[PDB]
């Protein structure tokens, strides 16, 4: 019985017939990622015009910022975005059927001596996106980018001394788009790790210092920021959780979230709960309903528990993972709520994909997400229709969970590379 | 322009050798150019070069498992950060080439031997007839006490939640190649023993040496001192027992070396290991301490507490990590004080910088040849590498100060060398 194949997605096929590509890399990027992208839009019930709209913006504004087509045979920028270092990833917000994607902007100067840590390329991507969406605001972006990524002089200093960082993934910042309502919302992610190296500060001081400075002009972010920092400090100097990155929405400050992400090396339900409740600071009924769903997801997904080291910096393409990763959580500073809001990440990368898709579909059924439950596995398989589906262990990078307005919110972050007809065209 | 693949013994043996599978052939071409070039530059005689390379090819290569690639199942050895089961070291102070490997056979990693506790017996069987001075008395003792038996293996295999991402290596062998003969050593990793028995690695190792000391009372004093030193570091010590080695030679000639992993990478940490927390303060200890400090100053290890790294790295992935220090303490039967050897763990550091540090140290000791040829030879092992960007060749530099002689070895990535 012939099976569904994302390369048959009509919007993918039509756009392929329409599009001008002026280099090979972009063309490869399009054919590598668009089948899954178009198929995901379709199955998430985006109207046909919206499928076209989003795939065109992606092709015209984003693909030219994904650098050369990734192979193991030629140099490429390795992005912190995925374990394979590819600078593009789709996520399906399953609870709302919203498609999002994240990319790390890369341009000609990325990784050359003019931008050895890729701290400049993001401006050029913003330049292409800004005219498309009136609501895009860069005020907070500029602030965090200035405080938390390498400037030019820090870059040249670290490039000369790059013995200090060896094989460190260099990503400074990434952008993501939430696709909704014929519009998009823009988000950024900023990785202060190398900024920490060069300033001799810790990522925590950088992140919290920058947010405090911002709270001078935006006092409403201060109360959740204070609670967050008190929670972190309370975990002590041997905490298994450490600040890793910060995100904010690129819209007006009044509407923008700041999200502070902790890497949590202890994979256990207890560690997850502690993050969820900020060590028992959140005891409200809403938190507790959310908590029952965290526990349910924990029990379905069956992550391998225990302390997890940092993984190998990246996996070459084609390499089957043999690893399990730290959890993650972010804490959102809402301006209308004094208590930071958590979102937790079940880091499934390396786990059996069909098992994980089964855990997901069970969770979907239980939530009454009838259609999600019905279509999820079939659709997932269609993204990689030539794979040995039962042996895949690298599609599901993360499952997110938060509980917003008494509403379960879940996204899956999926390997997004060499999809559809591409493939034909020990210790765990 | 030097290239290890031009090494004559490697070229000539490559014309001579029968290989019965691809894996052994790949292993030979992957490792032999560096191994032959290393023997050449360490001034081994032509006959020794051939002799060591042949025994290596015939007795050892068939025990290295499938050729390591990222795209097929292989045994992941603790021996290297890439899980490859072969590594050459050069004892720079004596020009002695040594190598370590983890025996692997057909049953390794299967339900007949899921933790690779049996393969070693087969490798020993191949080596024994070549070296009369091999003795297994202490080896049998330690392996018995410190590695999984068949029963514990099946239990652990059925309960591998208890293992998780842990590298499973039970035991390794090393050959010191001197004077047309070789001395055999073993390294025994009691980590999984500890899981199944409920013992700490400390209890296992010290318990095992104490049971041995019944038959060999002379090892007891340095063992008591080592243990008193370790106990003195308390339950939150950043140093803990990791492995044990002994020579596979007659007990009267055999050293037992107990290894501590030291997560605190600092000069202070290294000095404390060197002097066993101030218990060693004789002139010879202090002379050695000077050299330790000088090495410290030259090598410039990234200081601070180092976490356990990823269990292993995929081949081809350059590291971004810095690792704990190591030290071993030797129990000599004629000396009541355990003798330390410390390890500067350079893995992940810029290799040319480390090579420059080493060259300077060689100069200062007047190892004038060592200093002249080291960088050149090192480059010739990986002649197509972007040498200045390499940060994974030097795994470790060892140092001890033996009968008032500086003793130094470098442990080097030994994989895909020469014209690979
Ligand atoms: N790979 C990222 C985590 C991540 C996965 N998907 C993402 C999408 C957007 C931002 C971050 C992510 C990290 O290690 O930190
Ligand atoms: N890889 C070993 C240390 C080591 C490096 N080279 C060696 C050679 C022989 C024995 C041990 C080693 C460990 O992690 O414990
Ligand atoms: C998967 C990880 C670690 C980060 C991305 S979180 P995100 O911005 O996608 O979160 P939301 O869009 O707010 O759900
Ligand atoms: C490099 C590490 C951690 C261990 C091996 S020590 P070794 O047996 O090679 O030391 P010697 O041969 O006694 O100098």
């Amino acid at each position: 019985m012939k099976a569904a194949n994302a390369s048959s997605a009509e919007a993918y096929r039509v756009l392929s017939r329409a599009f001008r590509f002026d280099n090979e890399d972009q063309k490869l990027w399009w054919h590598s990622t668009a089948p899954m992208f178009a198929k995901m839009l379709e199955t998430a019930n985006y109207t046909t015009p919206c499928q076209y709209q989003y795939l065109i913006t992606y092709k015209e504004c984003v693909i030219p910022s994904l650098g050369c087509y990734p192979t193991n045979s030629a140099p490429r920028w390795l992005s912190i975005l995925t374990r394979y270092g590819t600078p593009f990833e789709l996520s399906l917000n399953c609870s709302n059927s919203i498609v999002r994607y994240t990319f790390e902007p890369i341009n000609q100067h990325t990784g050359t001596d003019k931008d050895p840590f890729n701290t400049h390329a993001i401006w050029e991507s913003l330049q292409h996106l800004l005219p498309l969406e009136k609501s895009i605001d860069l005020e907070w972006f500029r602030h965090f980018k200035h405080d938390l990524t390498l400037n030019s002089e820090e870059s040249a200093f670290l490039a000369h001394n790059d013995r200090l960082v060896g094989g460190t993934i260099r990503t400074q910042n990434k952008l993501a788009l939430d696709l909704k309502d014929g519009r998009f919302a823009l988000k950024t992610y900023i990785y202060p790790a190398l900024k920490a190296v060069v300033t001799g500060k810790t990522i925590h001081e950088l992140v919290f210092g920058s947010v405090r400075r911002l709270a001078v002009r935006e006092p409403r972010i201060l109360p959740p920021l204070n609670m967050l920092e008190e929670y972190i400090r309370s975990r002590g100097s041997k905490s298994t959780a450490s600040p890793r990155l910060v995100s904010c929405d690129l819209t007006s400050p009044a509407k923008s979230r700041i999200k502070i992400y902790l890497l949590e090396q202890m994979v256990s339900l207890e560690a997850m709960e502690d993050l969820w409740t900020l060590g028992g600071r959140r005891r409200d009924a809403s938190t507790l309903e959310g908590l029952s769903l965290v526990r349910e997801l924990w029990d379905l997904i069956q992550l391998s528990p225990g302390l997890k080291s940092y993984p190998a910096p990246y996996l070459p393409l084609g390499v089957i993972p043999d690893e399990r990763l730290p959890l993650m959580a972010n804490f959102t500073l809402h301006q209308n709520d004094p208590v930071p809001e958590p979102q937790v990440y079940f880091t499934t990368f390396g786990m059996n994909d069909m098992a994980v898709a089964d855990a997901l579909t069970t969770f979907f059924e239980r939530r009454g997400w009838s259609e999600m439950a019905r279509t999820y596995e079939t659709t997932l398989k269609s993204y990689y229709p030539h794979a040995d589906h039962d042996k895949l262990n690298y599609l599901h990078a993360y499952i997110s969970f938060s509980y917003r307005d008494r509403t379960p919110y879940l996204s899956v972050y999926l390997q997004s590379f060499e999809t559809g007809d591409w493939a034909v065209a020990g210790v765990y």
